[PDB]
């Protein structure tokens, strides 16, 4: 068919060109726009060859669909078994040791291949289904978890109490800003939650803060760690895509398990009920978390963004879901021009079901926990669920946020505004 | 294959320890664990046999999808040529003669079945198809009702007058609690509204009532008649599937006819709007009507509740419809925990049109009736629910529907409440 | 083949046969009119069973199996030269367009059909779907007039380009911007060249000053379609019903199909920007319609928002499609099906309306909202968002139905009847 | 609340109402005053919606928003008790006394309530005797 045998020449064109120019920042007009230029090629030579061939070069890499892999051990394989369409390791590694400004934007790339994937029928349900089994670190903690009801990680402290999975995001020097330690810390507890059997309803909630400016106040959410995305530490595969595939969509779905209990034949995935309690604000990723939960509650003084409208990058599935909750014209509002929600207004009441004075809030969650845990409420929000985003819905986004989401990580303007923070 | 002698296999060690074992009440654990694991072992193969059979046992079923069949007709039908698939006909009738509480619950057998047609891309439109067909009964009335424009059946009461179809039901001793009698005549009626030229509009109310707490009063539905459901005498079939996908739907979609007038190619269905107008509350199922309606009405004293928060049944496709009226916080809090909605306060315009005081609504419903006459109206409300409900996404939801509300209709939780009524 | 072309091409000969020797429309006996509606049906239901089984044979055909792109006008013409009795004929139609619409025998109907049947299959409805997202030849011609002198006069329309803007202004003065072919033609070509203009980063489109005597010097949106022209014949069911859905307002929110022929295509082959709109006056039908695909939407205090013609009317486009997503499913039927209209002012406008605001206010208000559009994060999260809200399957799923429904109700004798009233 | 329990409620300090409750004063065509209900009401209500209740006999309905202007809190027949008790609790101290006397020092003066109440003896007394009532009332 030619395409392939296309794809590793533009690569290559792509490495000599590497190979052979200045670093980034040293190269001339003529030298950028050459290197731009091979870029584009090979690109658009990947995107080609994936939309007749991605079907057979997932079945290459997952035995016809018969081994689930997750994100990570997906895009690594590919890579050494499709040389040129998609960074290895090593290409990864110079690029994560350079700030967002220098990078020649390999992880592209991979967001070309995974749209390629969720788009087919076949393969990107099956990646989805892969994202959703549990995760090797939550199996592995499992055991000590059920003996002890505890467990402390670096950005998330988990406790079984009541028969509620308590969930504190607690990194109390930068009001829980989101990185890819914060993710994985976040699927494990949430795999924790879901496969413990002691716990019936989840809990997420912001930590008390410890920064000068919120001494002794909870906070939410600040959203994407912006030194880190700047500095070239927010990867595309392990923190954008993993967080919306894994423990966000696991909030909905529940986690995928073996067939090894009674009632897998109607229930393959266990899914529970989760609360959300919003102090001081949530902004970004930590507002686009609440899109997702059974109940949210939120202290008076609180409020919801999406911020970065002017120079930013796509707030995960808050454009697939915020519309659902507000209408289009407040979601409109709200993502493309930055209007800010203040958990006291009417529209609050689009994303919020109580809000409490500071003082009665600890109470009011601790009545809403209780409210939510039958067998009646777990079938319903799965039929809830099930009507509010189709799995082909949420594929179809997904597909097409892999690449979108690629190219505003690397967008100038978005390396700009992070750049100020 | 090897699955339907799989199949047949754990069918016949479901048989021999019912046989075998006592009655369902004096059973031991160790005898209770023994039928639950044969049980779960045959209904496992139920579902891989039909993952990978249902289309070609549809086909034997419907000759290759050239006869329409019911759902009572289609189930029935499966159970001769599939012993062991889903139950026969005398099965049933030894668990109707039970107490929910004592059943073996054959019927989620009958709901791994639907389930799995439904599923099917082939075979799920087409029984959704033989399902808006019209009703034997109906045909049968059409030409007297035709005549008198009247027909009493035991829960409806059906009158033509100046263009309107009005159905009032009129169990007057139980708050027009739902069973299957009930969704008998409510089908008839919906057929004969639909087929009768000399109706435009429909018209639904509930009629006087006779109990000494409501006496003189309107009362439009207390849902499902939860005496019933604890003695056994709520079908999975003939009531909770045959109400949605029949009446209900045909409310939606109309009556699919033959081709035997003019225009059929471009409407092959008769369908037309509805009126519903709700005096004193609207519980369970009869809320869920609401959900369908062209205009609604309601008295300014009157609620809307989907109540069994904790331990009820799922409230048939509220969980489908509801979102699109209330978006997905409200939906929750009247799904998941029991929120009643009263007609006065703000949100009650989100399920219904006008809120009127008790002696001004006779009249507002007799307005509304002449405002939805023409053909601009016709077309336009089937625009309307062709983009509000695709065909699929109620496919879809129905087949999920079918396997997760036979569990519930089984579940010791809602066994336990409904016997407390 | 298995007997539905001949037996199409039979029943159209009887619809030939009856049309040549009856007497004309209003002159016809309830005998003759009953007689020429049963030939009509009769081939019509052809028409849909031939077109059940044959519609890709039949669209591969005409576009060389999905290798050339045919618009909508192309399409039908093609269809009927090749597949004569499918559709109607260049003459067909030139008979029935010199007739008012009570007069007519419907012969769009057919086009209802062919279209509906096309827009129903996977493989062919995207493809034409693609096809009216490309550009028009008129914007292409018009494109380096425009680009360098920034401005274009058209009959119902002009487009100025001023500060990163597009300037669209609806200027049908003597009519309150009434809608017809020429319109569409107009919006079609200005919007088409506000997106290929590379110094356009936003739309405006709002209405110009009128003239007629009862809103001299005030600014109007739009009275929607034309319905004097309606009556008297010259509404096309395909160069105006369906080209405006499929056309211009399909581009507002997916943006211009381009060729192959820019670095970036292939994460972006269509060029989409976002659009305000400003209502003065009042946005009545098909301008009304036009609200629901912008990003952003301000209007005078003293506007209002309607779908009138409830008891009477044709299908008010895509906003059945279109307008449960922004008020639900109550207030949209309250709309549609009873023609409720709703003011700038009462809170429902904010479920239409980004910005209500004093008529001194708002030329202020609509400079601020254009600066606020400007950047690539628009861009992307715009494309998202209308993913979101409105999928492609489910956009040529209505536009199939649409094709056909819209058709009969062009040609309801209730329809025929209110516009006549005018 | 109808009537004379009606005008009750426009001297309390609290009042709570069952979610499906309802206010009115609905003798508007042939009754008699209601009591002071017109004195007091306009500073509840203002005098547009005073004179919908008043002159018109509109009823208001506990899950309505204007309920709030008669209301302080409306909860479901089954949260009732509780609030109710909950409510108890908050009007205790000295703080309250002093704070209720002001409140209703600057709400209602003594010329006020004078002035009415002396047009009312004379008002009220001929309405107890206008054929329009006593026709109403011998049909109830
Ligand atoms: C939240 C604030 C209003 C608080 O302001 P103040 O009250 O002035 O306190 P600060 O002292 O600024 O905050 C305290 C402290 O937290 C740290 N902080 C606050 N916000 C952040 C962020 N976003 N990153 C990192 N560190 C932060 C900052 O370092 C501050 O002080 P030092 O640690 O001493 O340097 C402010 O910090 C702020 O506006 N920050 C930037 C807001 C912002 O743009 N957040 C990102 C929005 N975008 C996303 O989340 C994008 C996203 C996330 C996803 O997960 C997925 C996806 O698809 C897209
Ligand atoms: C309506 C009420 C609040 C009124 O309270 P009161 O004024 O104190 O009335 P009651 O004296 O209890 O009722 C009067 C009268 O009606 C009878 N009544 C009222 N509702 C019912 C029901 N649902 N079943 C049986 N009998 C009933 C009640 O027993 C009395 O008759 P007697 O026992 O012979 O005296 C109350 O009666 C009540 O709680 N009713 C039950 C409401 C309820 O839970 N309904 C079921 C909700 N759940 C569904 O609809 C489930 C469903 C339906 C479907 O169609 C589909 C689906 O997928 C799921
Ligand atoms: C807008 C009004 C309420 C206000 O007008 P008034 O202030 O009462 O002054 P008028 O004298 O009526 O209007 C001034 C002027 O414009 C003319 N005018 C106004 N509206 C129209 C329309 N729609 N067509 C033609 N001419 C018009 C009117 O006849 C006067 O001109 P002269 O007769 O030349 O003096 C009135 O003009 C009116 O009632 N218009 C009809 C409203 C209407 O039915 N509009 C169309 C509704 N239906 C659709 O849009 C259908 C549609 C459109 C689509 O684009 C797509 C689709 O799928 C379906």
């Amino acid at each position: 068919d030619g395409l392939w045998a296309a794809l590793t020449e533009a690569a290559a064109s792509v490495e000599k060109l590497l190979a052979t120019l200045p670093e980034h920042g040293a190269r001339s007009s003529a030298e950028r726009a050459e290197i731009a230029a091979a870029h584009d090629a090979a690109r658009a030579l990947r995107v080609r060859f994936l939309d007749t061939h991605a079907d057979a070069v997932y079945d290459r890499l997952t035995d016809h669909r018969r081994v689930h892999l997750r994100l990570a051990e997906l895009v690594e394989a590919a890579a050494t078994a499709f040389p040129g369409l998609v960074p290895t390791q090593q290409q990864l590694a110079v690029e994560r040791s350079l700030p967002q400004a220098a990078k020649e934007g390999h992880e592209i790339d991979q967001g070309i291949f995974l749209r390629a994937v969720l788009r087919s029928p076949l393969a990107g349900p099956h990646l989805l289904d892969a994202m959703l089994r549990p995760t090797p670190r939550a199996l592995e903690l499992l055991p000590e978890f059920v003996r002890t009801g505890e467990v402390e990680m670096e950005a998330v402290h988990l406790e079984r109490r009541d028969g509620v999975a308590r969930l504190t995001m607690c990194r109390d020097d930068r009001l829980n800003a989101e990185d890819g330690q914060q993710v994985d810390d976040m699927e494990t507890a949430v795999d924790l939650a879901l496969l413990d059997p002691g716990v019936r309803v989840g809990l997420l909630r912001g930590g008390v803060m410890s920064h000068p400016r919120y001494r002794g106040k909870r906070v939410f959410s600040a959203g994407i760690n912006l030194k880190y995305l700047s500095q070239g530490g927010i990867s595309l595969v392990d923190f954008l895509m993993r967080r919306e595939l894994g423990y966000i969509h696991k909030l909905v779905r529940g986690v995928l398990t073996n067939d090894d209990r009674p009632g897998w034949w109607h229930s393959p995935r266990i899914e529970k009920p989760w609360v959300a309690a919003v102090d001081g604000f949530a902004i970004g990723g930590g507002a686009q978390l609440l899109l997702v939960f059974d109940r949210v509650l939120a202290s008076s003084d609180a409020y919801f963004s999406l911020p970065a409208a002017k120079e930013g990058i796509i707030p995960g599935a808050a454009n697939l879901r915020l519309g659902r909750f507000a209408g289009p014209r407040v979601s409109r509002q709200v993502i493309l021009e930055g209007r800010r929600i203040w958990a006291k207004e009417p529209e609050a009441r689009l994303l919020v079901d109580e809000v409490v004075e500071p003082d009665e809030l600890d109470a009011a969650i601790e009545r809403s926990l209780t409210r939510l845990d039958g067998d009646a409420v777990l079938a319903n929000r799965r039929m809830l669920n099930l009507a509010d985003e189709s799995p082909d819905g949420f594929r179809a986004y997904m597909a097409e946020f892999a690449l979108m989401q690629a190219l505003r990580l690397y967008g100038h303007d978005v390396i700009d505004k992070v750049g100020r923070f």
